């Protein structure tokens, strides 16, 4: 489906650790044309990595939702003896990124657009079984300024770690579920309304709250402290007081007080229709 000899290189996207990812055209006519796609390359084909790789695609594979990144093969590049995945391109690159760079372009009736495919993404994933982990605004993608997509970037497997979006049991006792993604959920709406200006990120935040001259695991330790007893992310500035209520109830100590995603697409869709 994807002959290496045919997937030219376009420009480079993101590098980790783990992966990288680049922007390809695949051209089988030769004639300087084709679809335009995103590849993801293994940094080293260990029997854990590939593993995990081909777990990814398997995953992937499953996946068919307008709010969900689109898969859409693997080329098998050195002679076949290394393994590439092919996924659609998406212009707008992280919404992270998105929100720093296109202000101009975005209000509060784009974040609620936002918000309400997100939480449909996150319906559809919970169907067919998987738990996020990872939800955060660096690991959702804009195609355009009407359309997100959940994905999971996965390159590099304190402004850096991961541990700002997780649920007080997940940072506890390792539990990762439907109902932490809810919370990592009410994160990224904290992040969408804070529009990723300098300082109000959930690590920078949480660090300010915490004492910013903490290091290492001291800085874990005192995180877990602050959120089992109610330390949370202040109110965006300009946030309303319906949208923060939705971030708080997210981020419940109670797991199974967390509202569903089934709920928070209604509520978020009937804000917007109202
Ligand atoms: C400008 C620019 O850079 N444009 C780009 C970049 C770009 O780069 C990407 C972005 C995402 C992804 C790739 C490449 C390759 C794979 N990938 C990706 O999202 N994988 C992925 C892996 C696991 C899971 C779901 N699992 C469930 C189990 N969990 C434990 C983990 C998550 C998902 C999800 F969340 F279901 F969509 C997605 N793609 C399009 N356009």
């Amino acid at each position: 489906q994807f002959e290496e000899r045919h997937l030219k290189f376009l420009q480079q996207l993101g590098k980790g650790n783990f992966g990288s990812v680049e922007m390809c055209r695949y051209d089988p006519l030769q004639d300087n044309t084709g679809e335009v796609v995103a590849v993801k390359k293994l940094q080293h084909s260990t029997e854990e990595h590939l593993r995990d790789f081909e777990r990814e695609i398997e995953i992937l594979k499953s996946l068919q939702h307008d709010n969900i990144v689109k898969y859409k093969g693997v080329c098998y590049s050195a002679g076949r003896r290394n393994l590439k995945l092919i996924m659609e391109y998406l212009p707008y690159g992280s919404l992270r990124d998105y929100l720093q760079k296109h202000k101009e372009r975005i209000d509060h009736i784009k974040l609620l657009q936002y918000t309400s495919q997100i939480c449909k993404g996150m319906e559809y994933l919970g169907t067919k079984r998987y738990i996020h982990r990872d939800l955060a605004t660096r690991n959702i993608l804009v195609e355009n300024e009407n359309r997100v997509k959940i994905g999971d970037f996965g390159l590099t497997k304190p402004g850096e770690s991961p541990i700002f979006w997780y649920a007080p049991e997940s940072l506890t006792e390792s539990k990762f579920s439907v109902a932490s993604d809810v919370w990592s959920f009410g994160v990224v709406l904290y992040e969408l309304f804070t529009y990723i200006e300098k300082s109000k990120s959930p690590p920078a935040e949480f660090m300010r709250m915490i004492g910013n001259d903490k290091q290492g695991q001291m800085i874990v330790f005192h995180l877990i402290e602050l959120l089992k007893n109610n330390g949370r992310l202040p109110r965006p500035d300009g946030c309303p007081d319906e949208i923060y209520m939705i971030m708080t109830e997210c981020w419940n100590n109670n797991v199974n007080q967390r509202p569903s995603f089934r709920d928070l697409a209604l509520r978020v869709d009937q804000i917007r229709d109202n």
